[PDB]
């Protein structure tokens, strides 16, 4: 029992070990200009990513008719009032739902990171082999010659969820030999989804092979960051203002960190210091909260302090942070908070009731954020927020999965609240 030593210098570590619903507002959070140099990336890197996906748009158009891999944004005012009732706290401003749960390919946030990793790797090779240029129409990549080119290479991932689902599906559509290693206890539908695209799912109980790696890959991060500029266009189309007078609070589910980090960077680049991002994690897997708060990042894990890392949020069940995401983005995060499985399960049902939207438990992490921001007068005083500014604010909950989850599984999720 050497975890008691850390609990001395870091008071909040007591609540995390006790599985207490914690809400930590970052005192060392700052403007874009001051946060930027730590990120390791720049706007141009995102501009490249935007124009990468612009080049693959003709390819993806034909490949998956369901397609730009982008989700709608919708106001969820009935859900707002329901949260106000159940938990008490008033929610000032409009609440919006980002439905990355309904993205093409993998019905999840990974559709941004996963696909982009695959496409960028596939592009790189094609350019290096002298079979393609950046001025070519990327529909060429569907040809039998290019399928044969890609079959020469291979991709591999260890994931029982949306990472292996996204990489798996996209890698196969390109032409790669794809292999997703998985536990046999994983749900059969995901194995079936993968194998219908020609993926080799290996079940348990090399210079040619590219491994994904969510802990370090900047490519994934930059792929997520493409969401920022797209959201700005949606907001412009809907006559929605993001300003000092109209602040934008964003609530992002967090697993290892890549997803919400990349999105938060891209949003920061898009909307400046009037965007205010937050990470949401399960009480049983608070790795990014634990890593940022202590400053130990990837050095410390949730298992070390005695937390089991077991939770209904399968996508968020990550015991150790990415590390670089913590050091890179911490300054651009206004706060981090936890919520227990029952809170996710209950909100998941109320969202279905009030809005007719069905998500997986992990997606409901951001939903708790709004009332926790509105409750804290410490946070509002710390960031110089007036009461009128709060009233004209936009609270954007970021849903990260649900669209492809079959009925049987969704019926399982709904029977808990
Ligand atoms: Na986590």
């Amino acid at each position: 029992e050497n975890i008691q030593k850390l609990i001395a210098r870091y008071p909040l570590v007591e609540d995390l070990v006790a599985l207490k619903e914690t809400t930590w507002f970052n005192p060392g959070a700052t403007s874009l200009a001051q946060g930027l140099p730590y990120v390791g990336l720049t706007e141009q890197d995102v501009n490249a990513a935007h124009d990468r996906l612009a080049r693959f748009a003709p390819y993806l158009a034909k490949a998956f008719p369901q397609t730009m891999i982008e989700s709608d944004v919708v106001a969820i005012p009935a859900m707002q009032k329901r949260l106000e009732k159940e938990y008490g706290q008033t929610i000032n401003g409009e609440m919006l739902l980002k439905k990355d749960s309904h993205l093409a390919i993998s019905g999840s946030i990974k559709a941004r990171g996963g696909i982009y990793e695959v496409l960028t790797h596939a592009e790189k090779l094609a350019l290096e082999a002298g079979l393609l240029t950046t001025d070519d129409d990327y529909s060429v990549l569907l040809s039998p010659e290019f399928k044969q080119f890609f079959s020469q290479y291979s991709i591999a991932v260890g994931s029982a969820g949306n990472l292996g689902l996204s990489i798996g599906i996209m890698s196969a559509c390109i032409g790669f030999k794809v292999t997703v290693h998985m536990s046999a206890d994983a749900r059969a539908w995901k194995k079936a989804k993968l194998r219908s695209h020609g993926v080799t799912v290996v079940e348990y109980e090399d210079p040619n092979c590219f491994f994904i790696d969510d802990e370090n890959s900047r490519t994934l991060f930059l792929g997520y960051a493409v969401a920022g500029q797209r959201l700005k266009a949606q907001f412009a189309q809907q006559g929605r203002v993001v300003d000092a007078s109209h602040p934008l609070f964003v609530y992002l589910p967090c697993g290892v960190g890549g997803g919400p980090g990349g999105v938060a960077f891209g949003l920061k680049l898009a909307f400046g210091d009037n965007v205010h991002c937050f990470f949401a994690e399960p009480t049983h897997s608070p790795c990014m909260l634990l890593g940022v708060y202590t400053g130990l990042h990837d050095a410390i894990s949730v298992q070390d302090i005695g937390i089991d890392n077991l939770t209904a949020a399968d996508g968020l069940a990550v015991g150790r942070a990415s590390g670089f995401v913590g050091r890179a983005m911490e300054r651009l995060l206004d706060g981090l908070y936890t919520l227990d499985d029952q809170t996710m399960y209950d909100m998941l049902g109320w969202l279905a009731q009030e809005e007719g939207i069905r998500l997986e438990p992990s997606a409901l992490a951001g939903m708790a954020g709004p009332q926790r921001i509105c409750a804290s007068v410490a946070y509002q005083q710390r960031h110089g927020f007036s009461q009128t500014q709060l009233g004209n604010a936009t609270h954007l909950v970021w849903a990260t999965g649900g669209g492809m989850v079959p009925e049987d599984e969704m019926e399982q999720y709904l029977a808990k609240g």
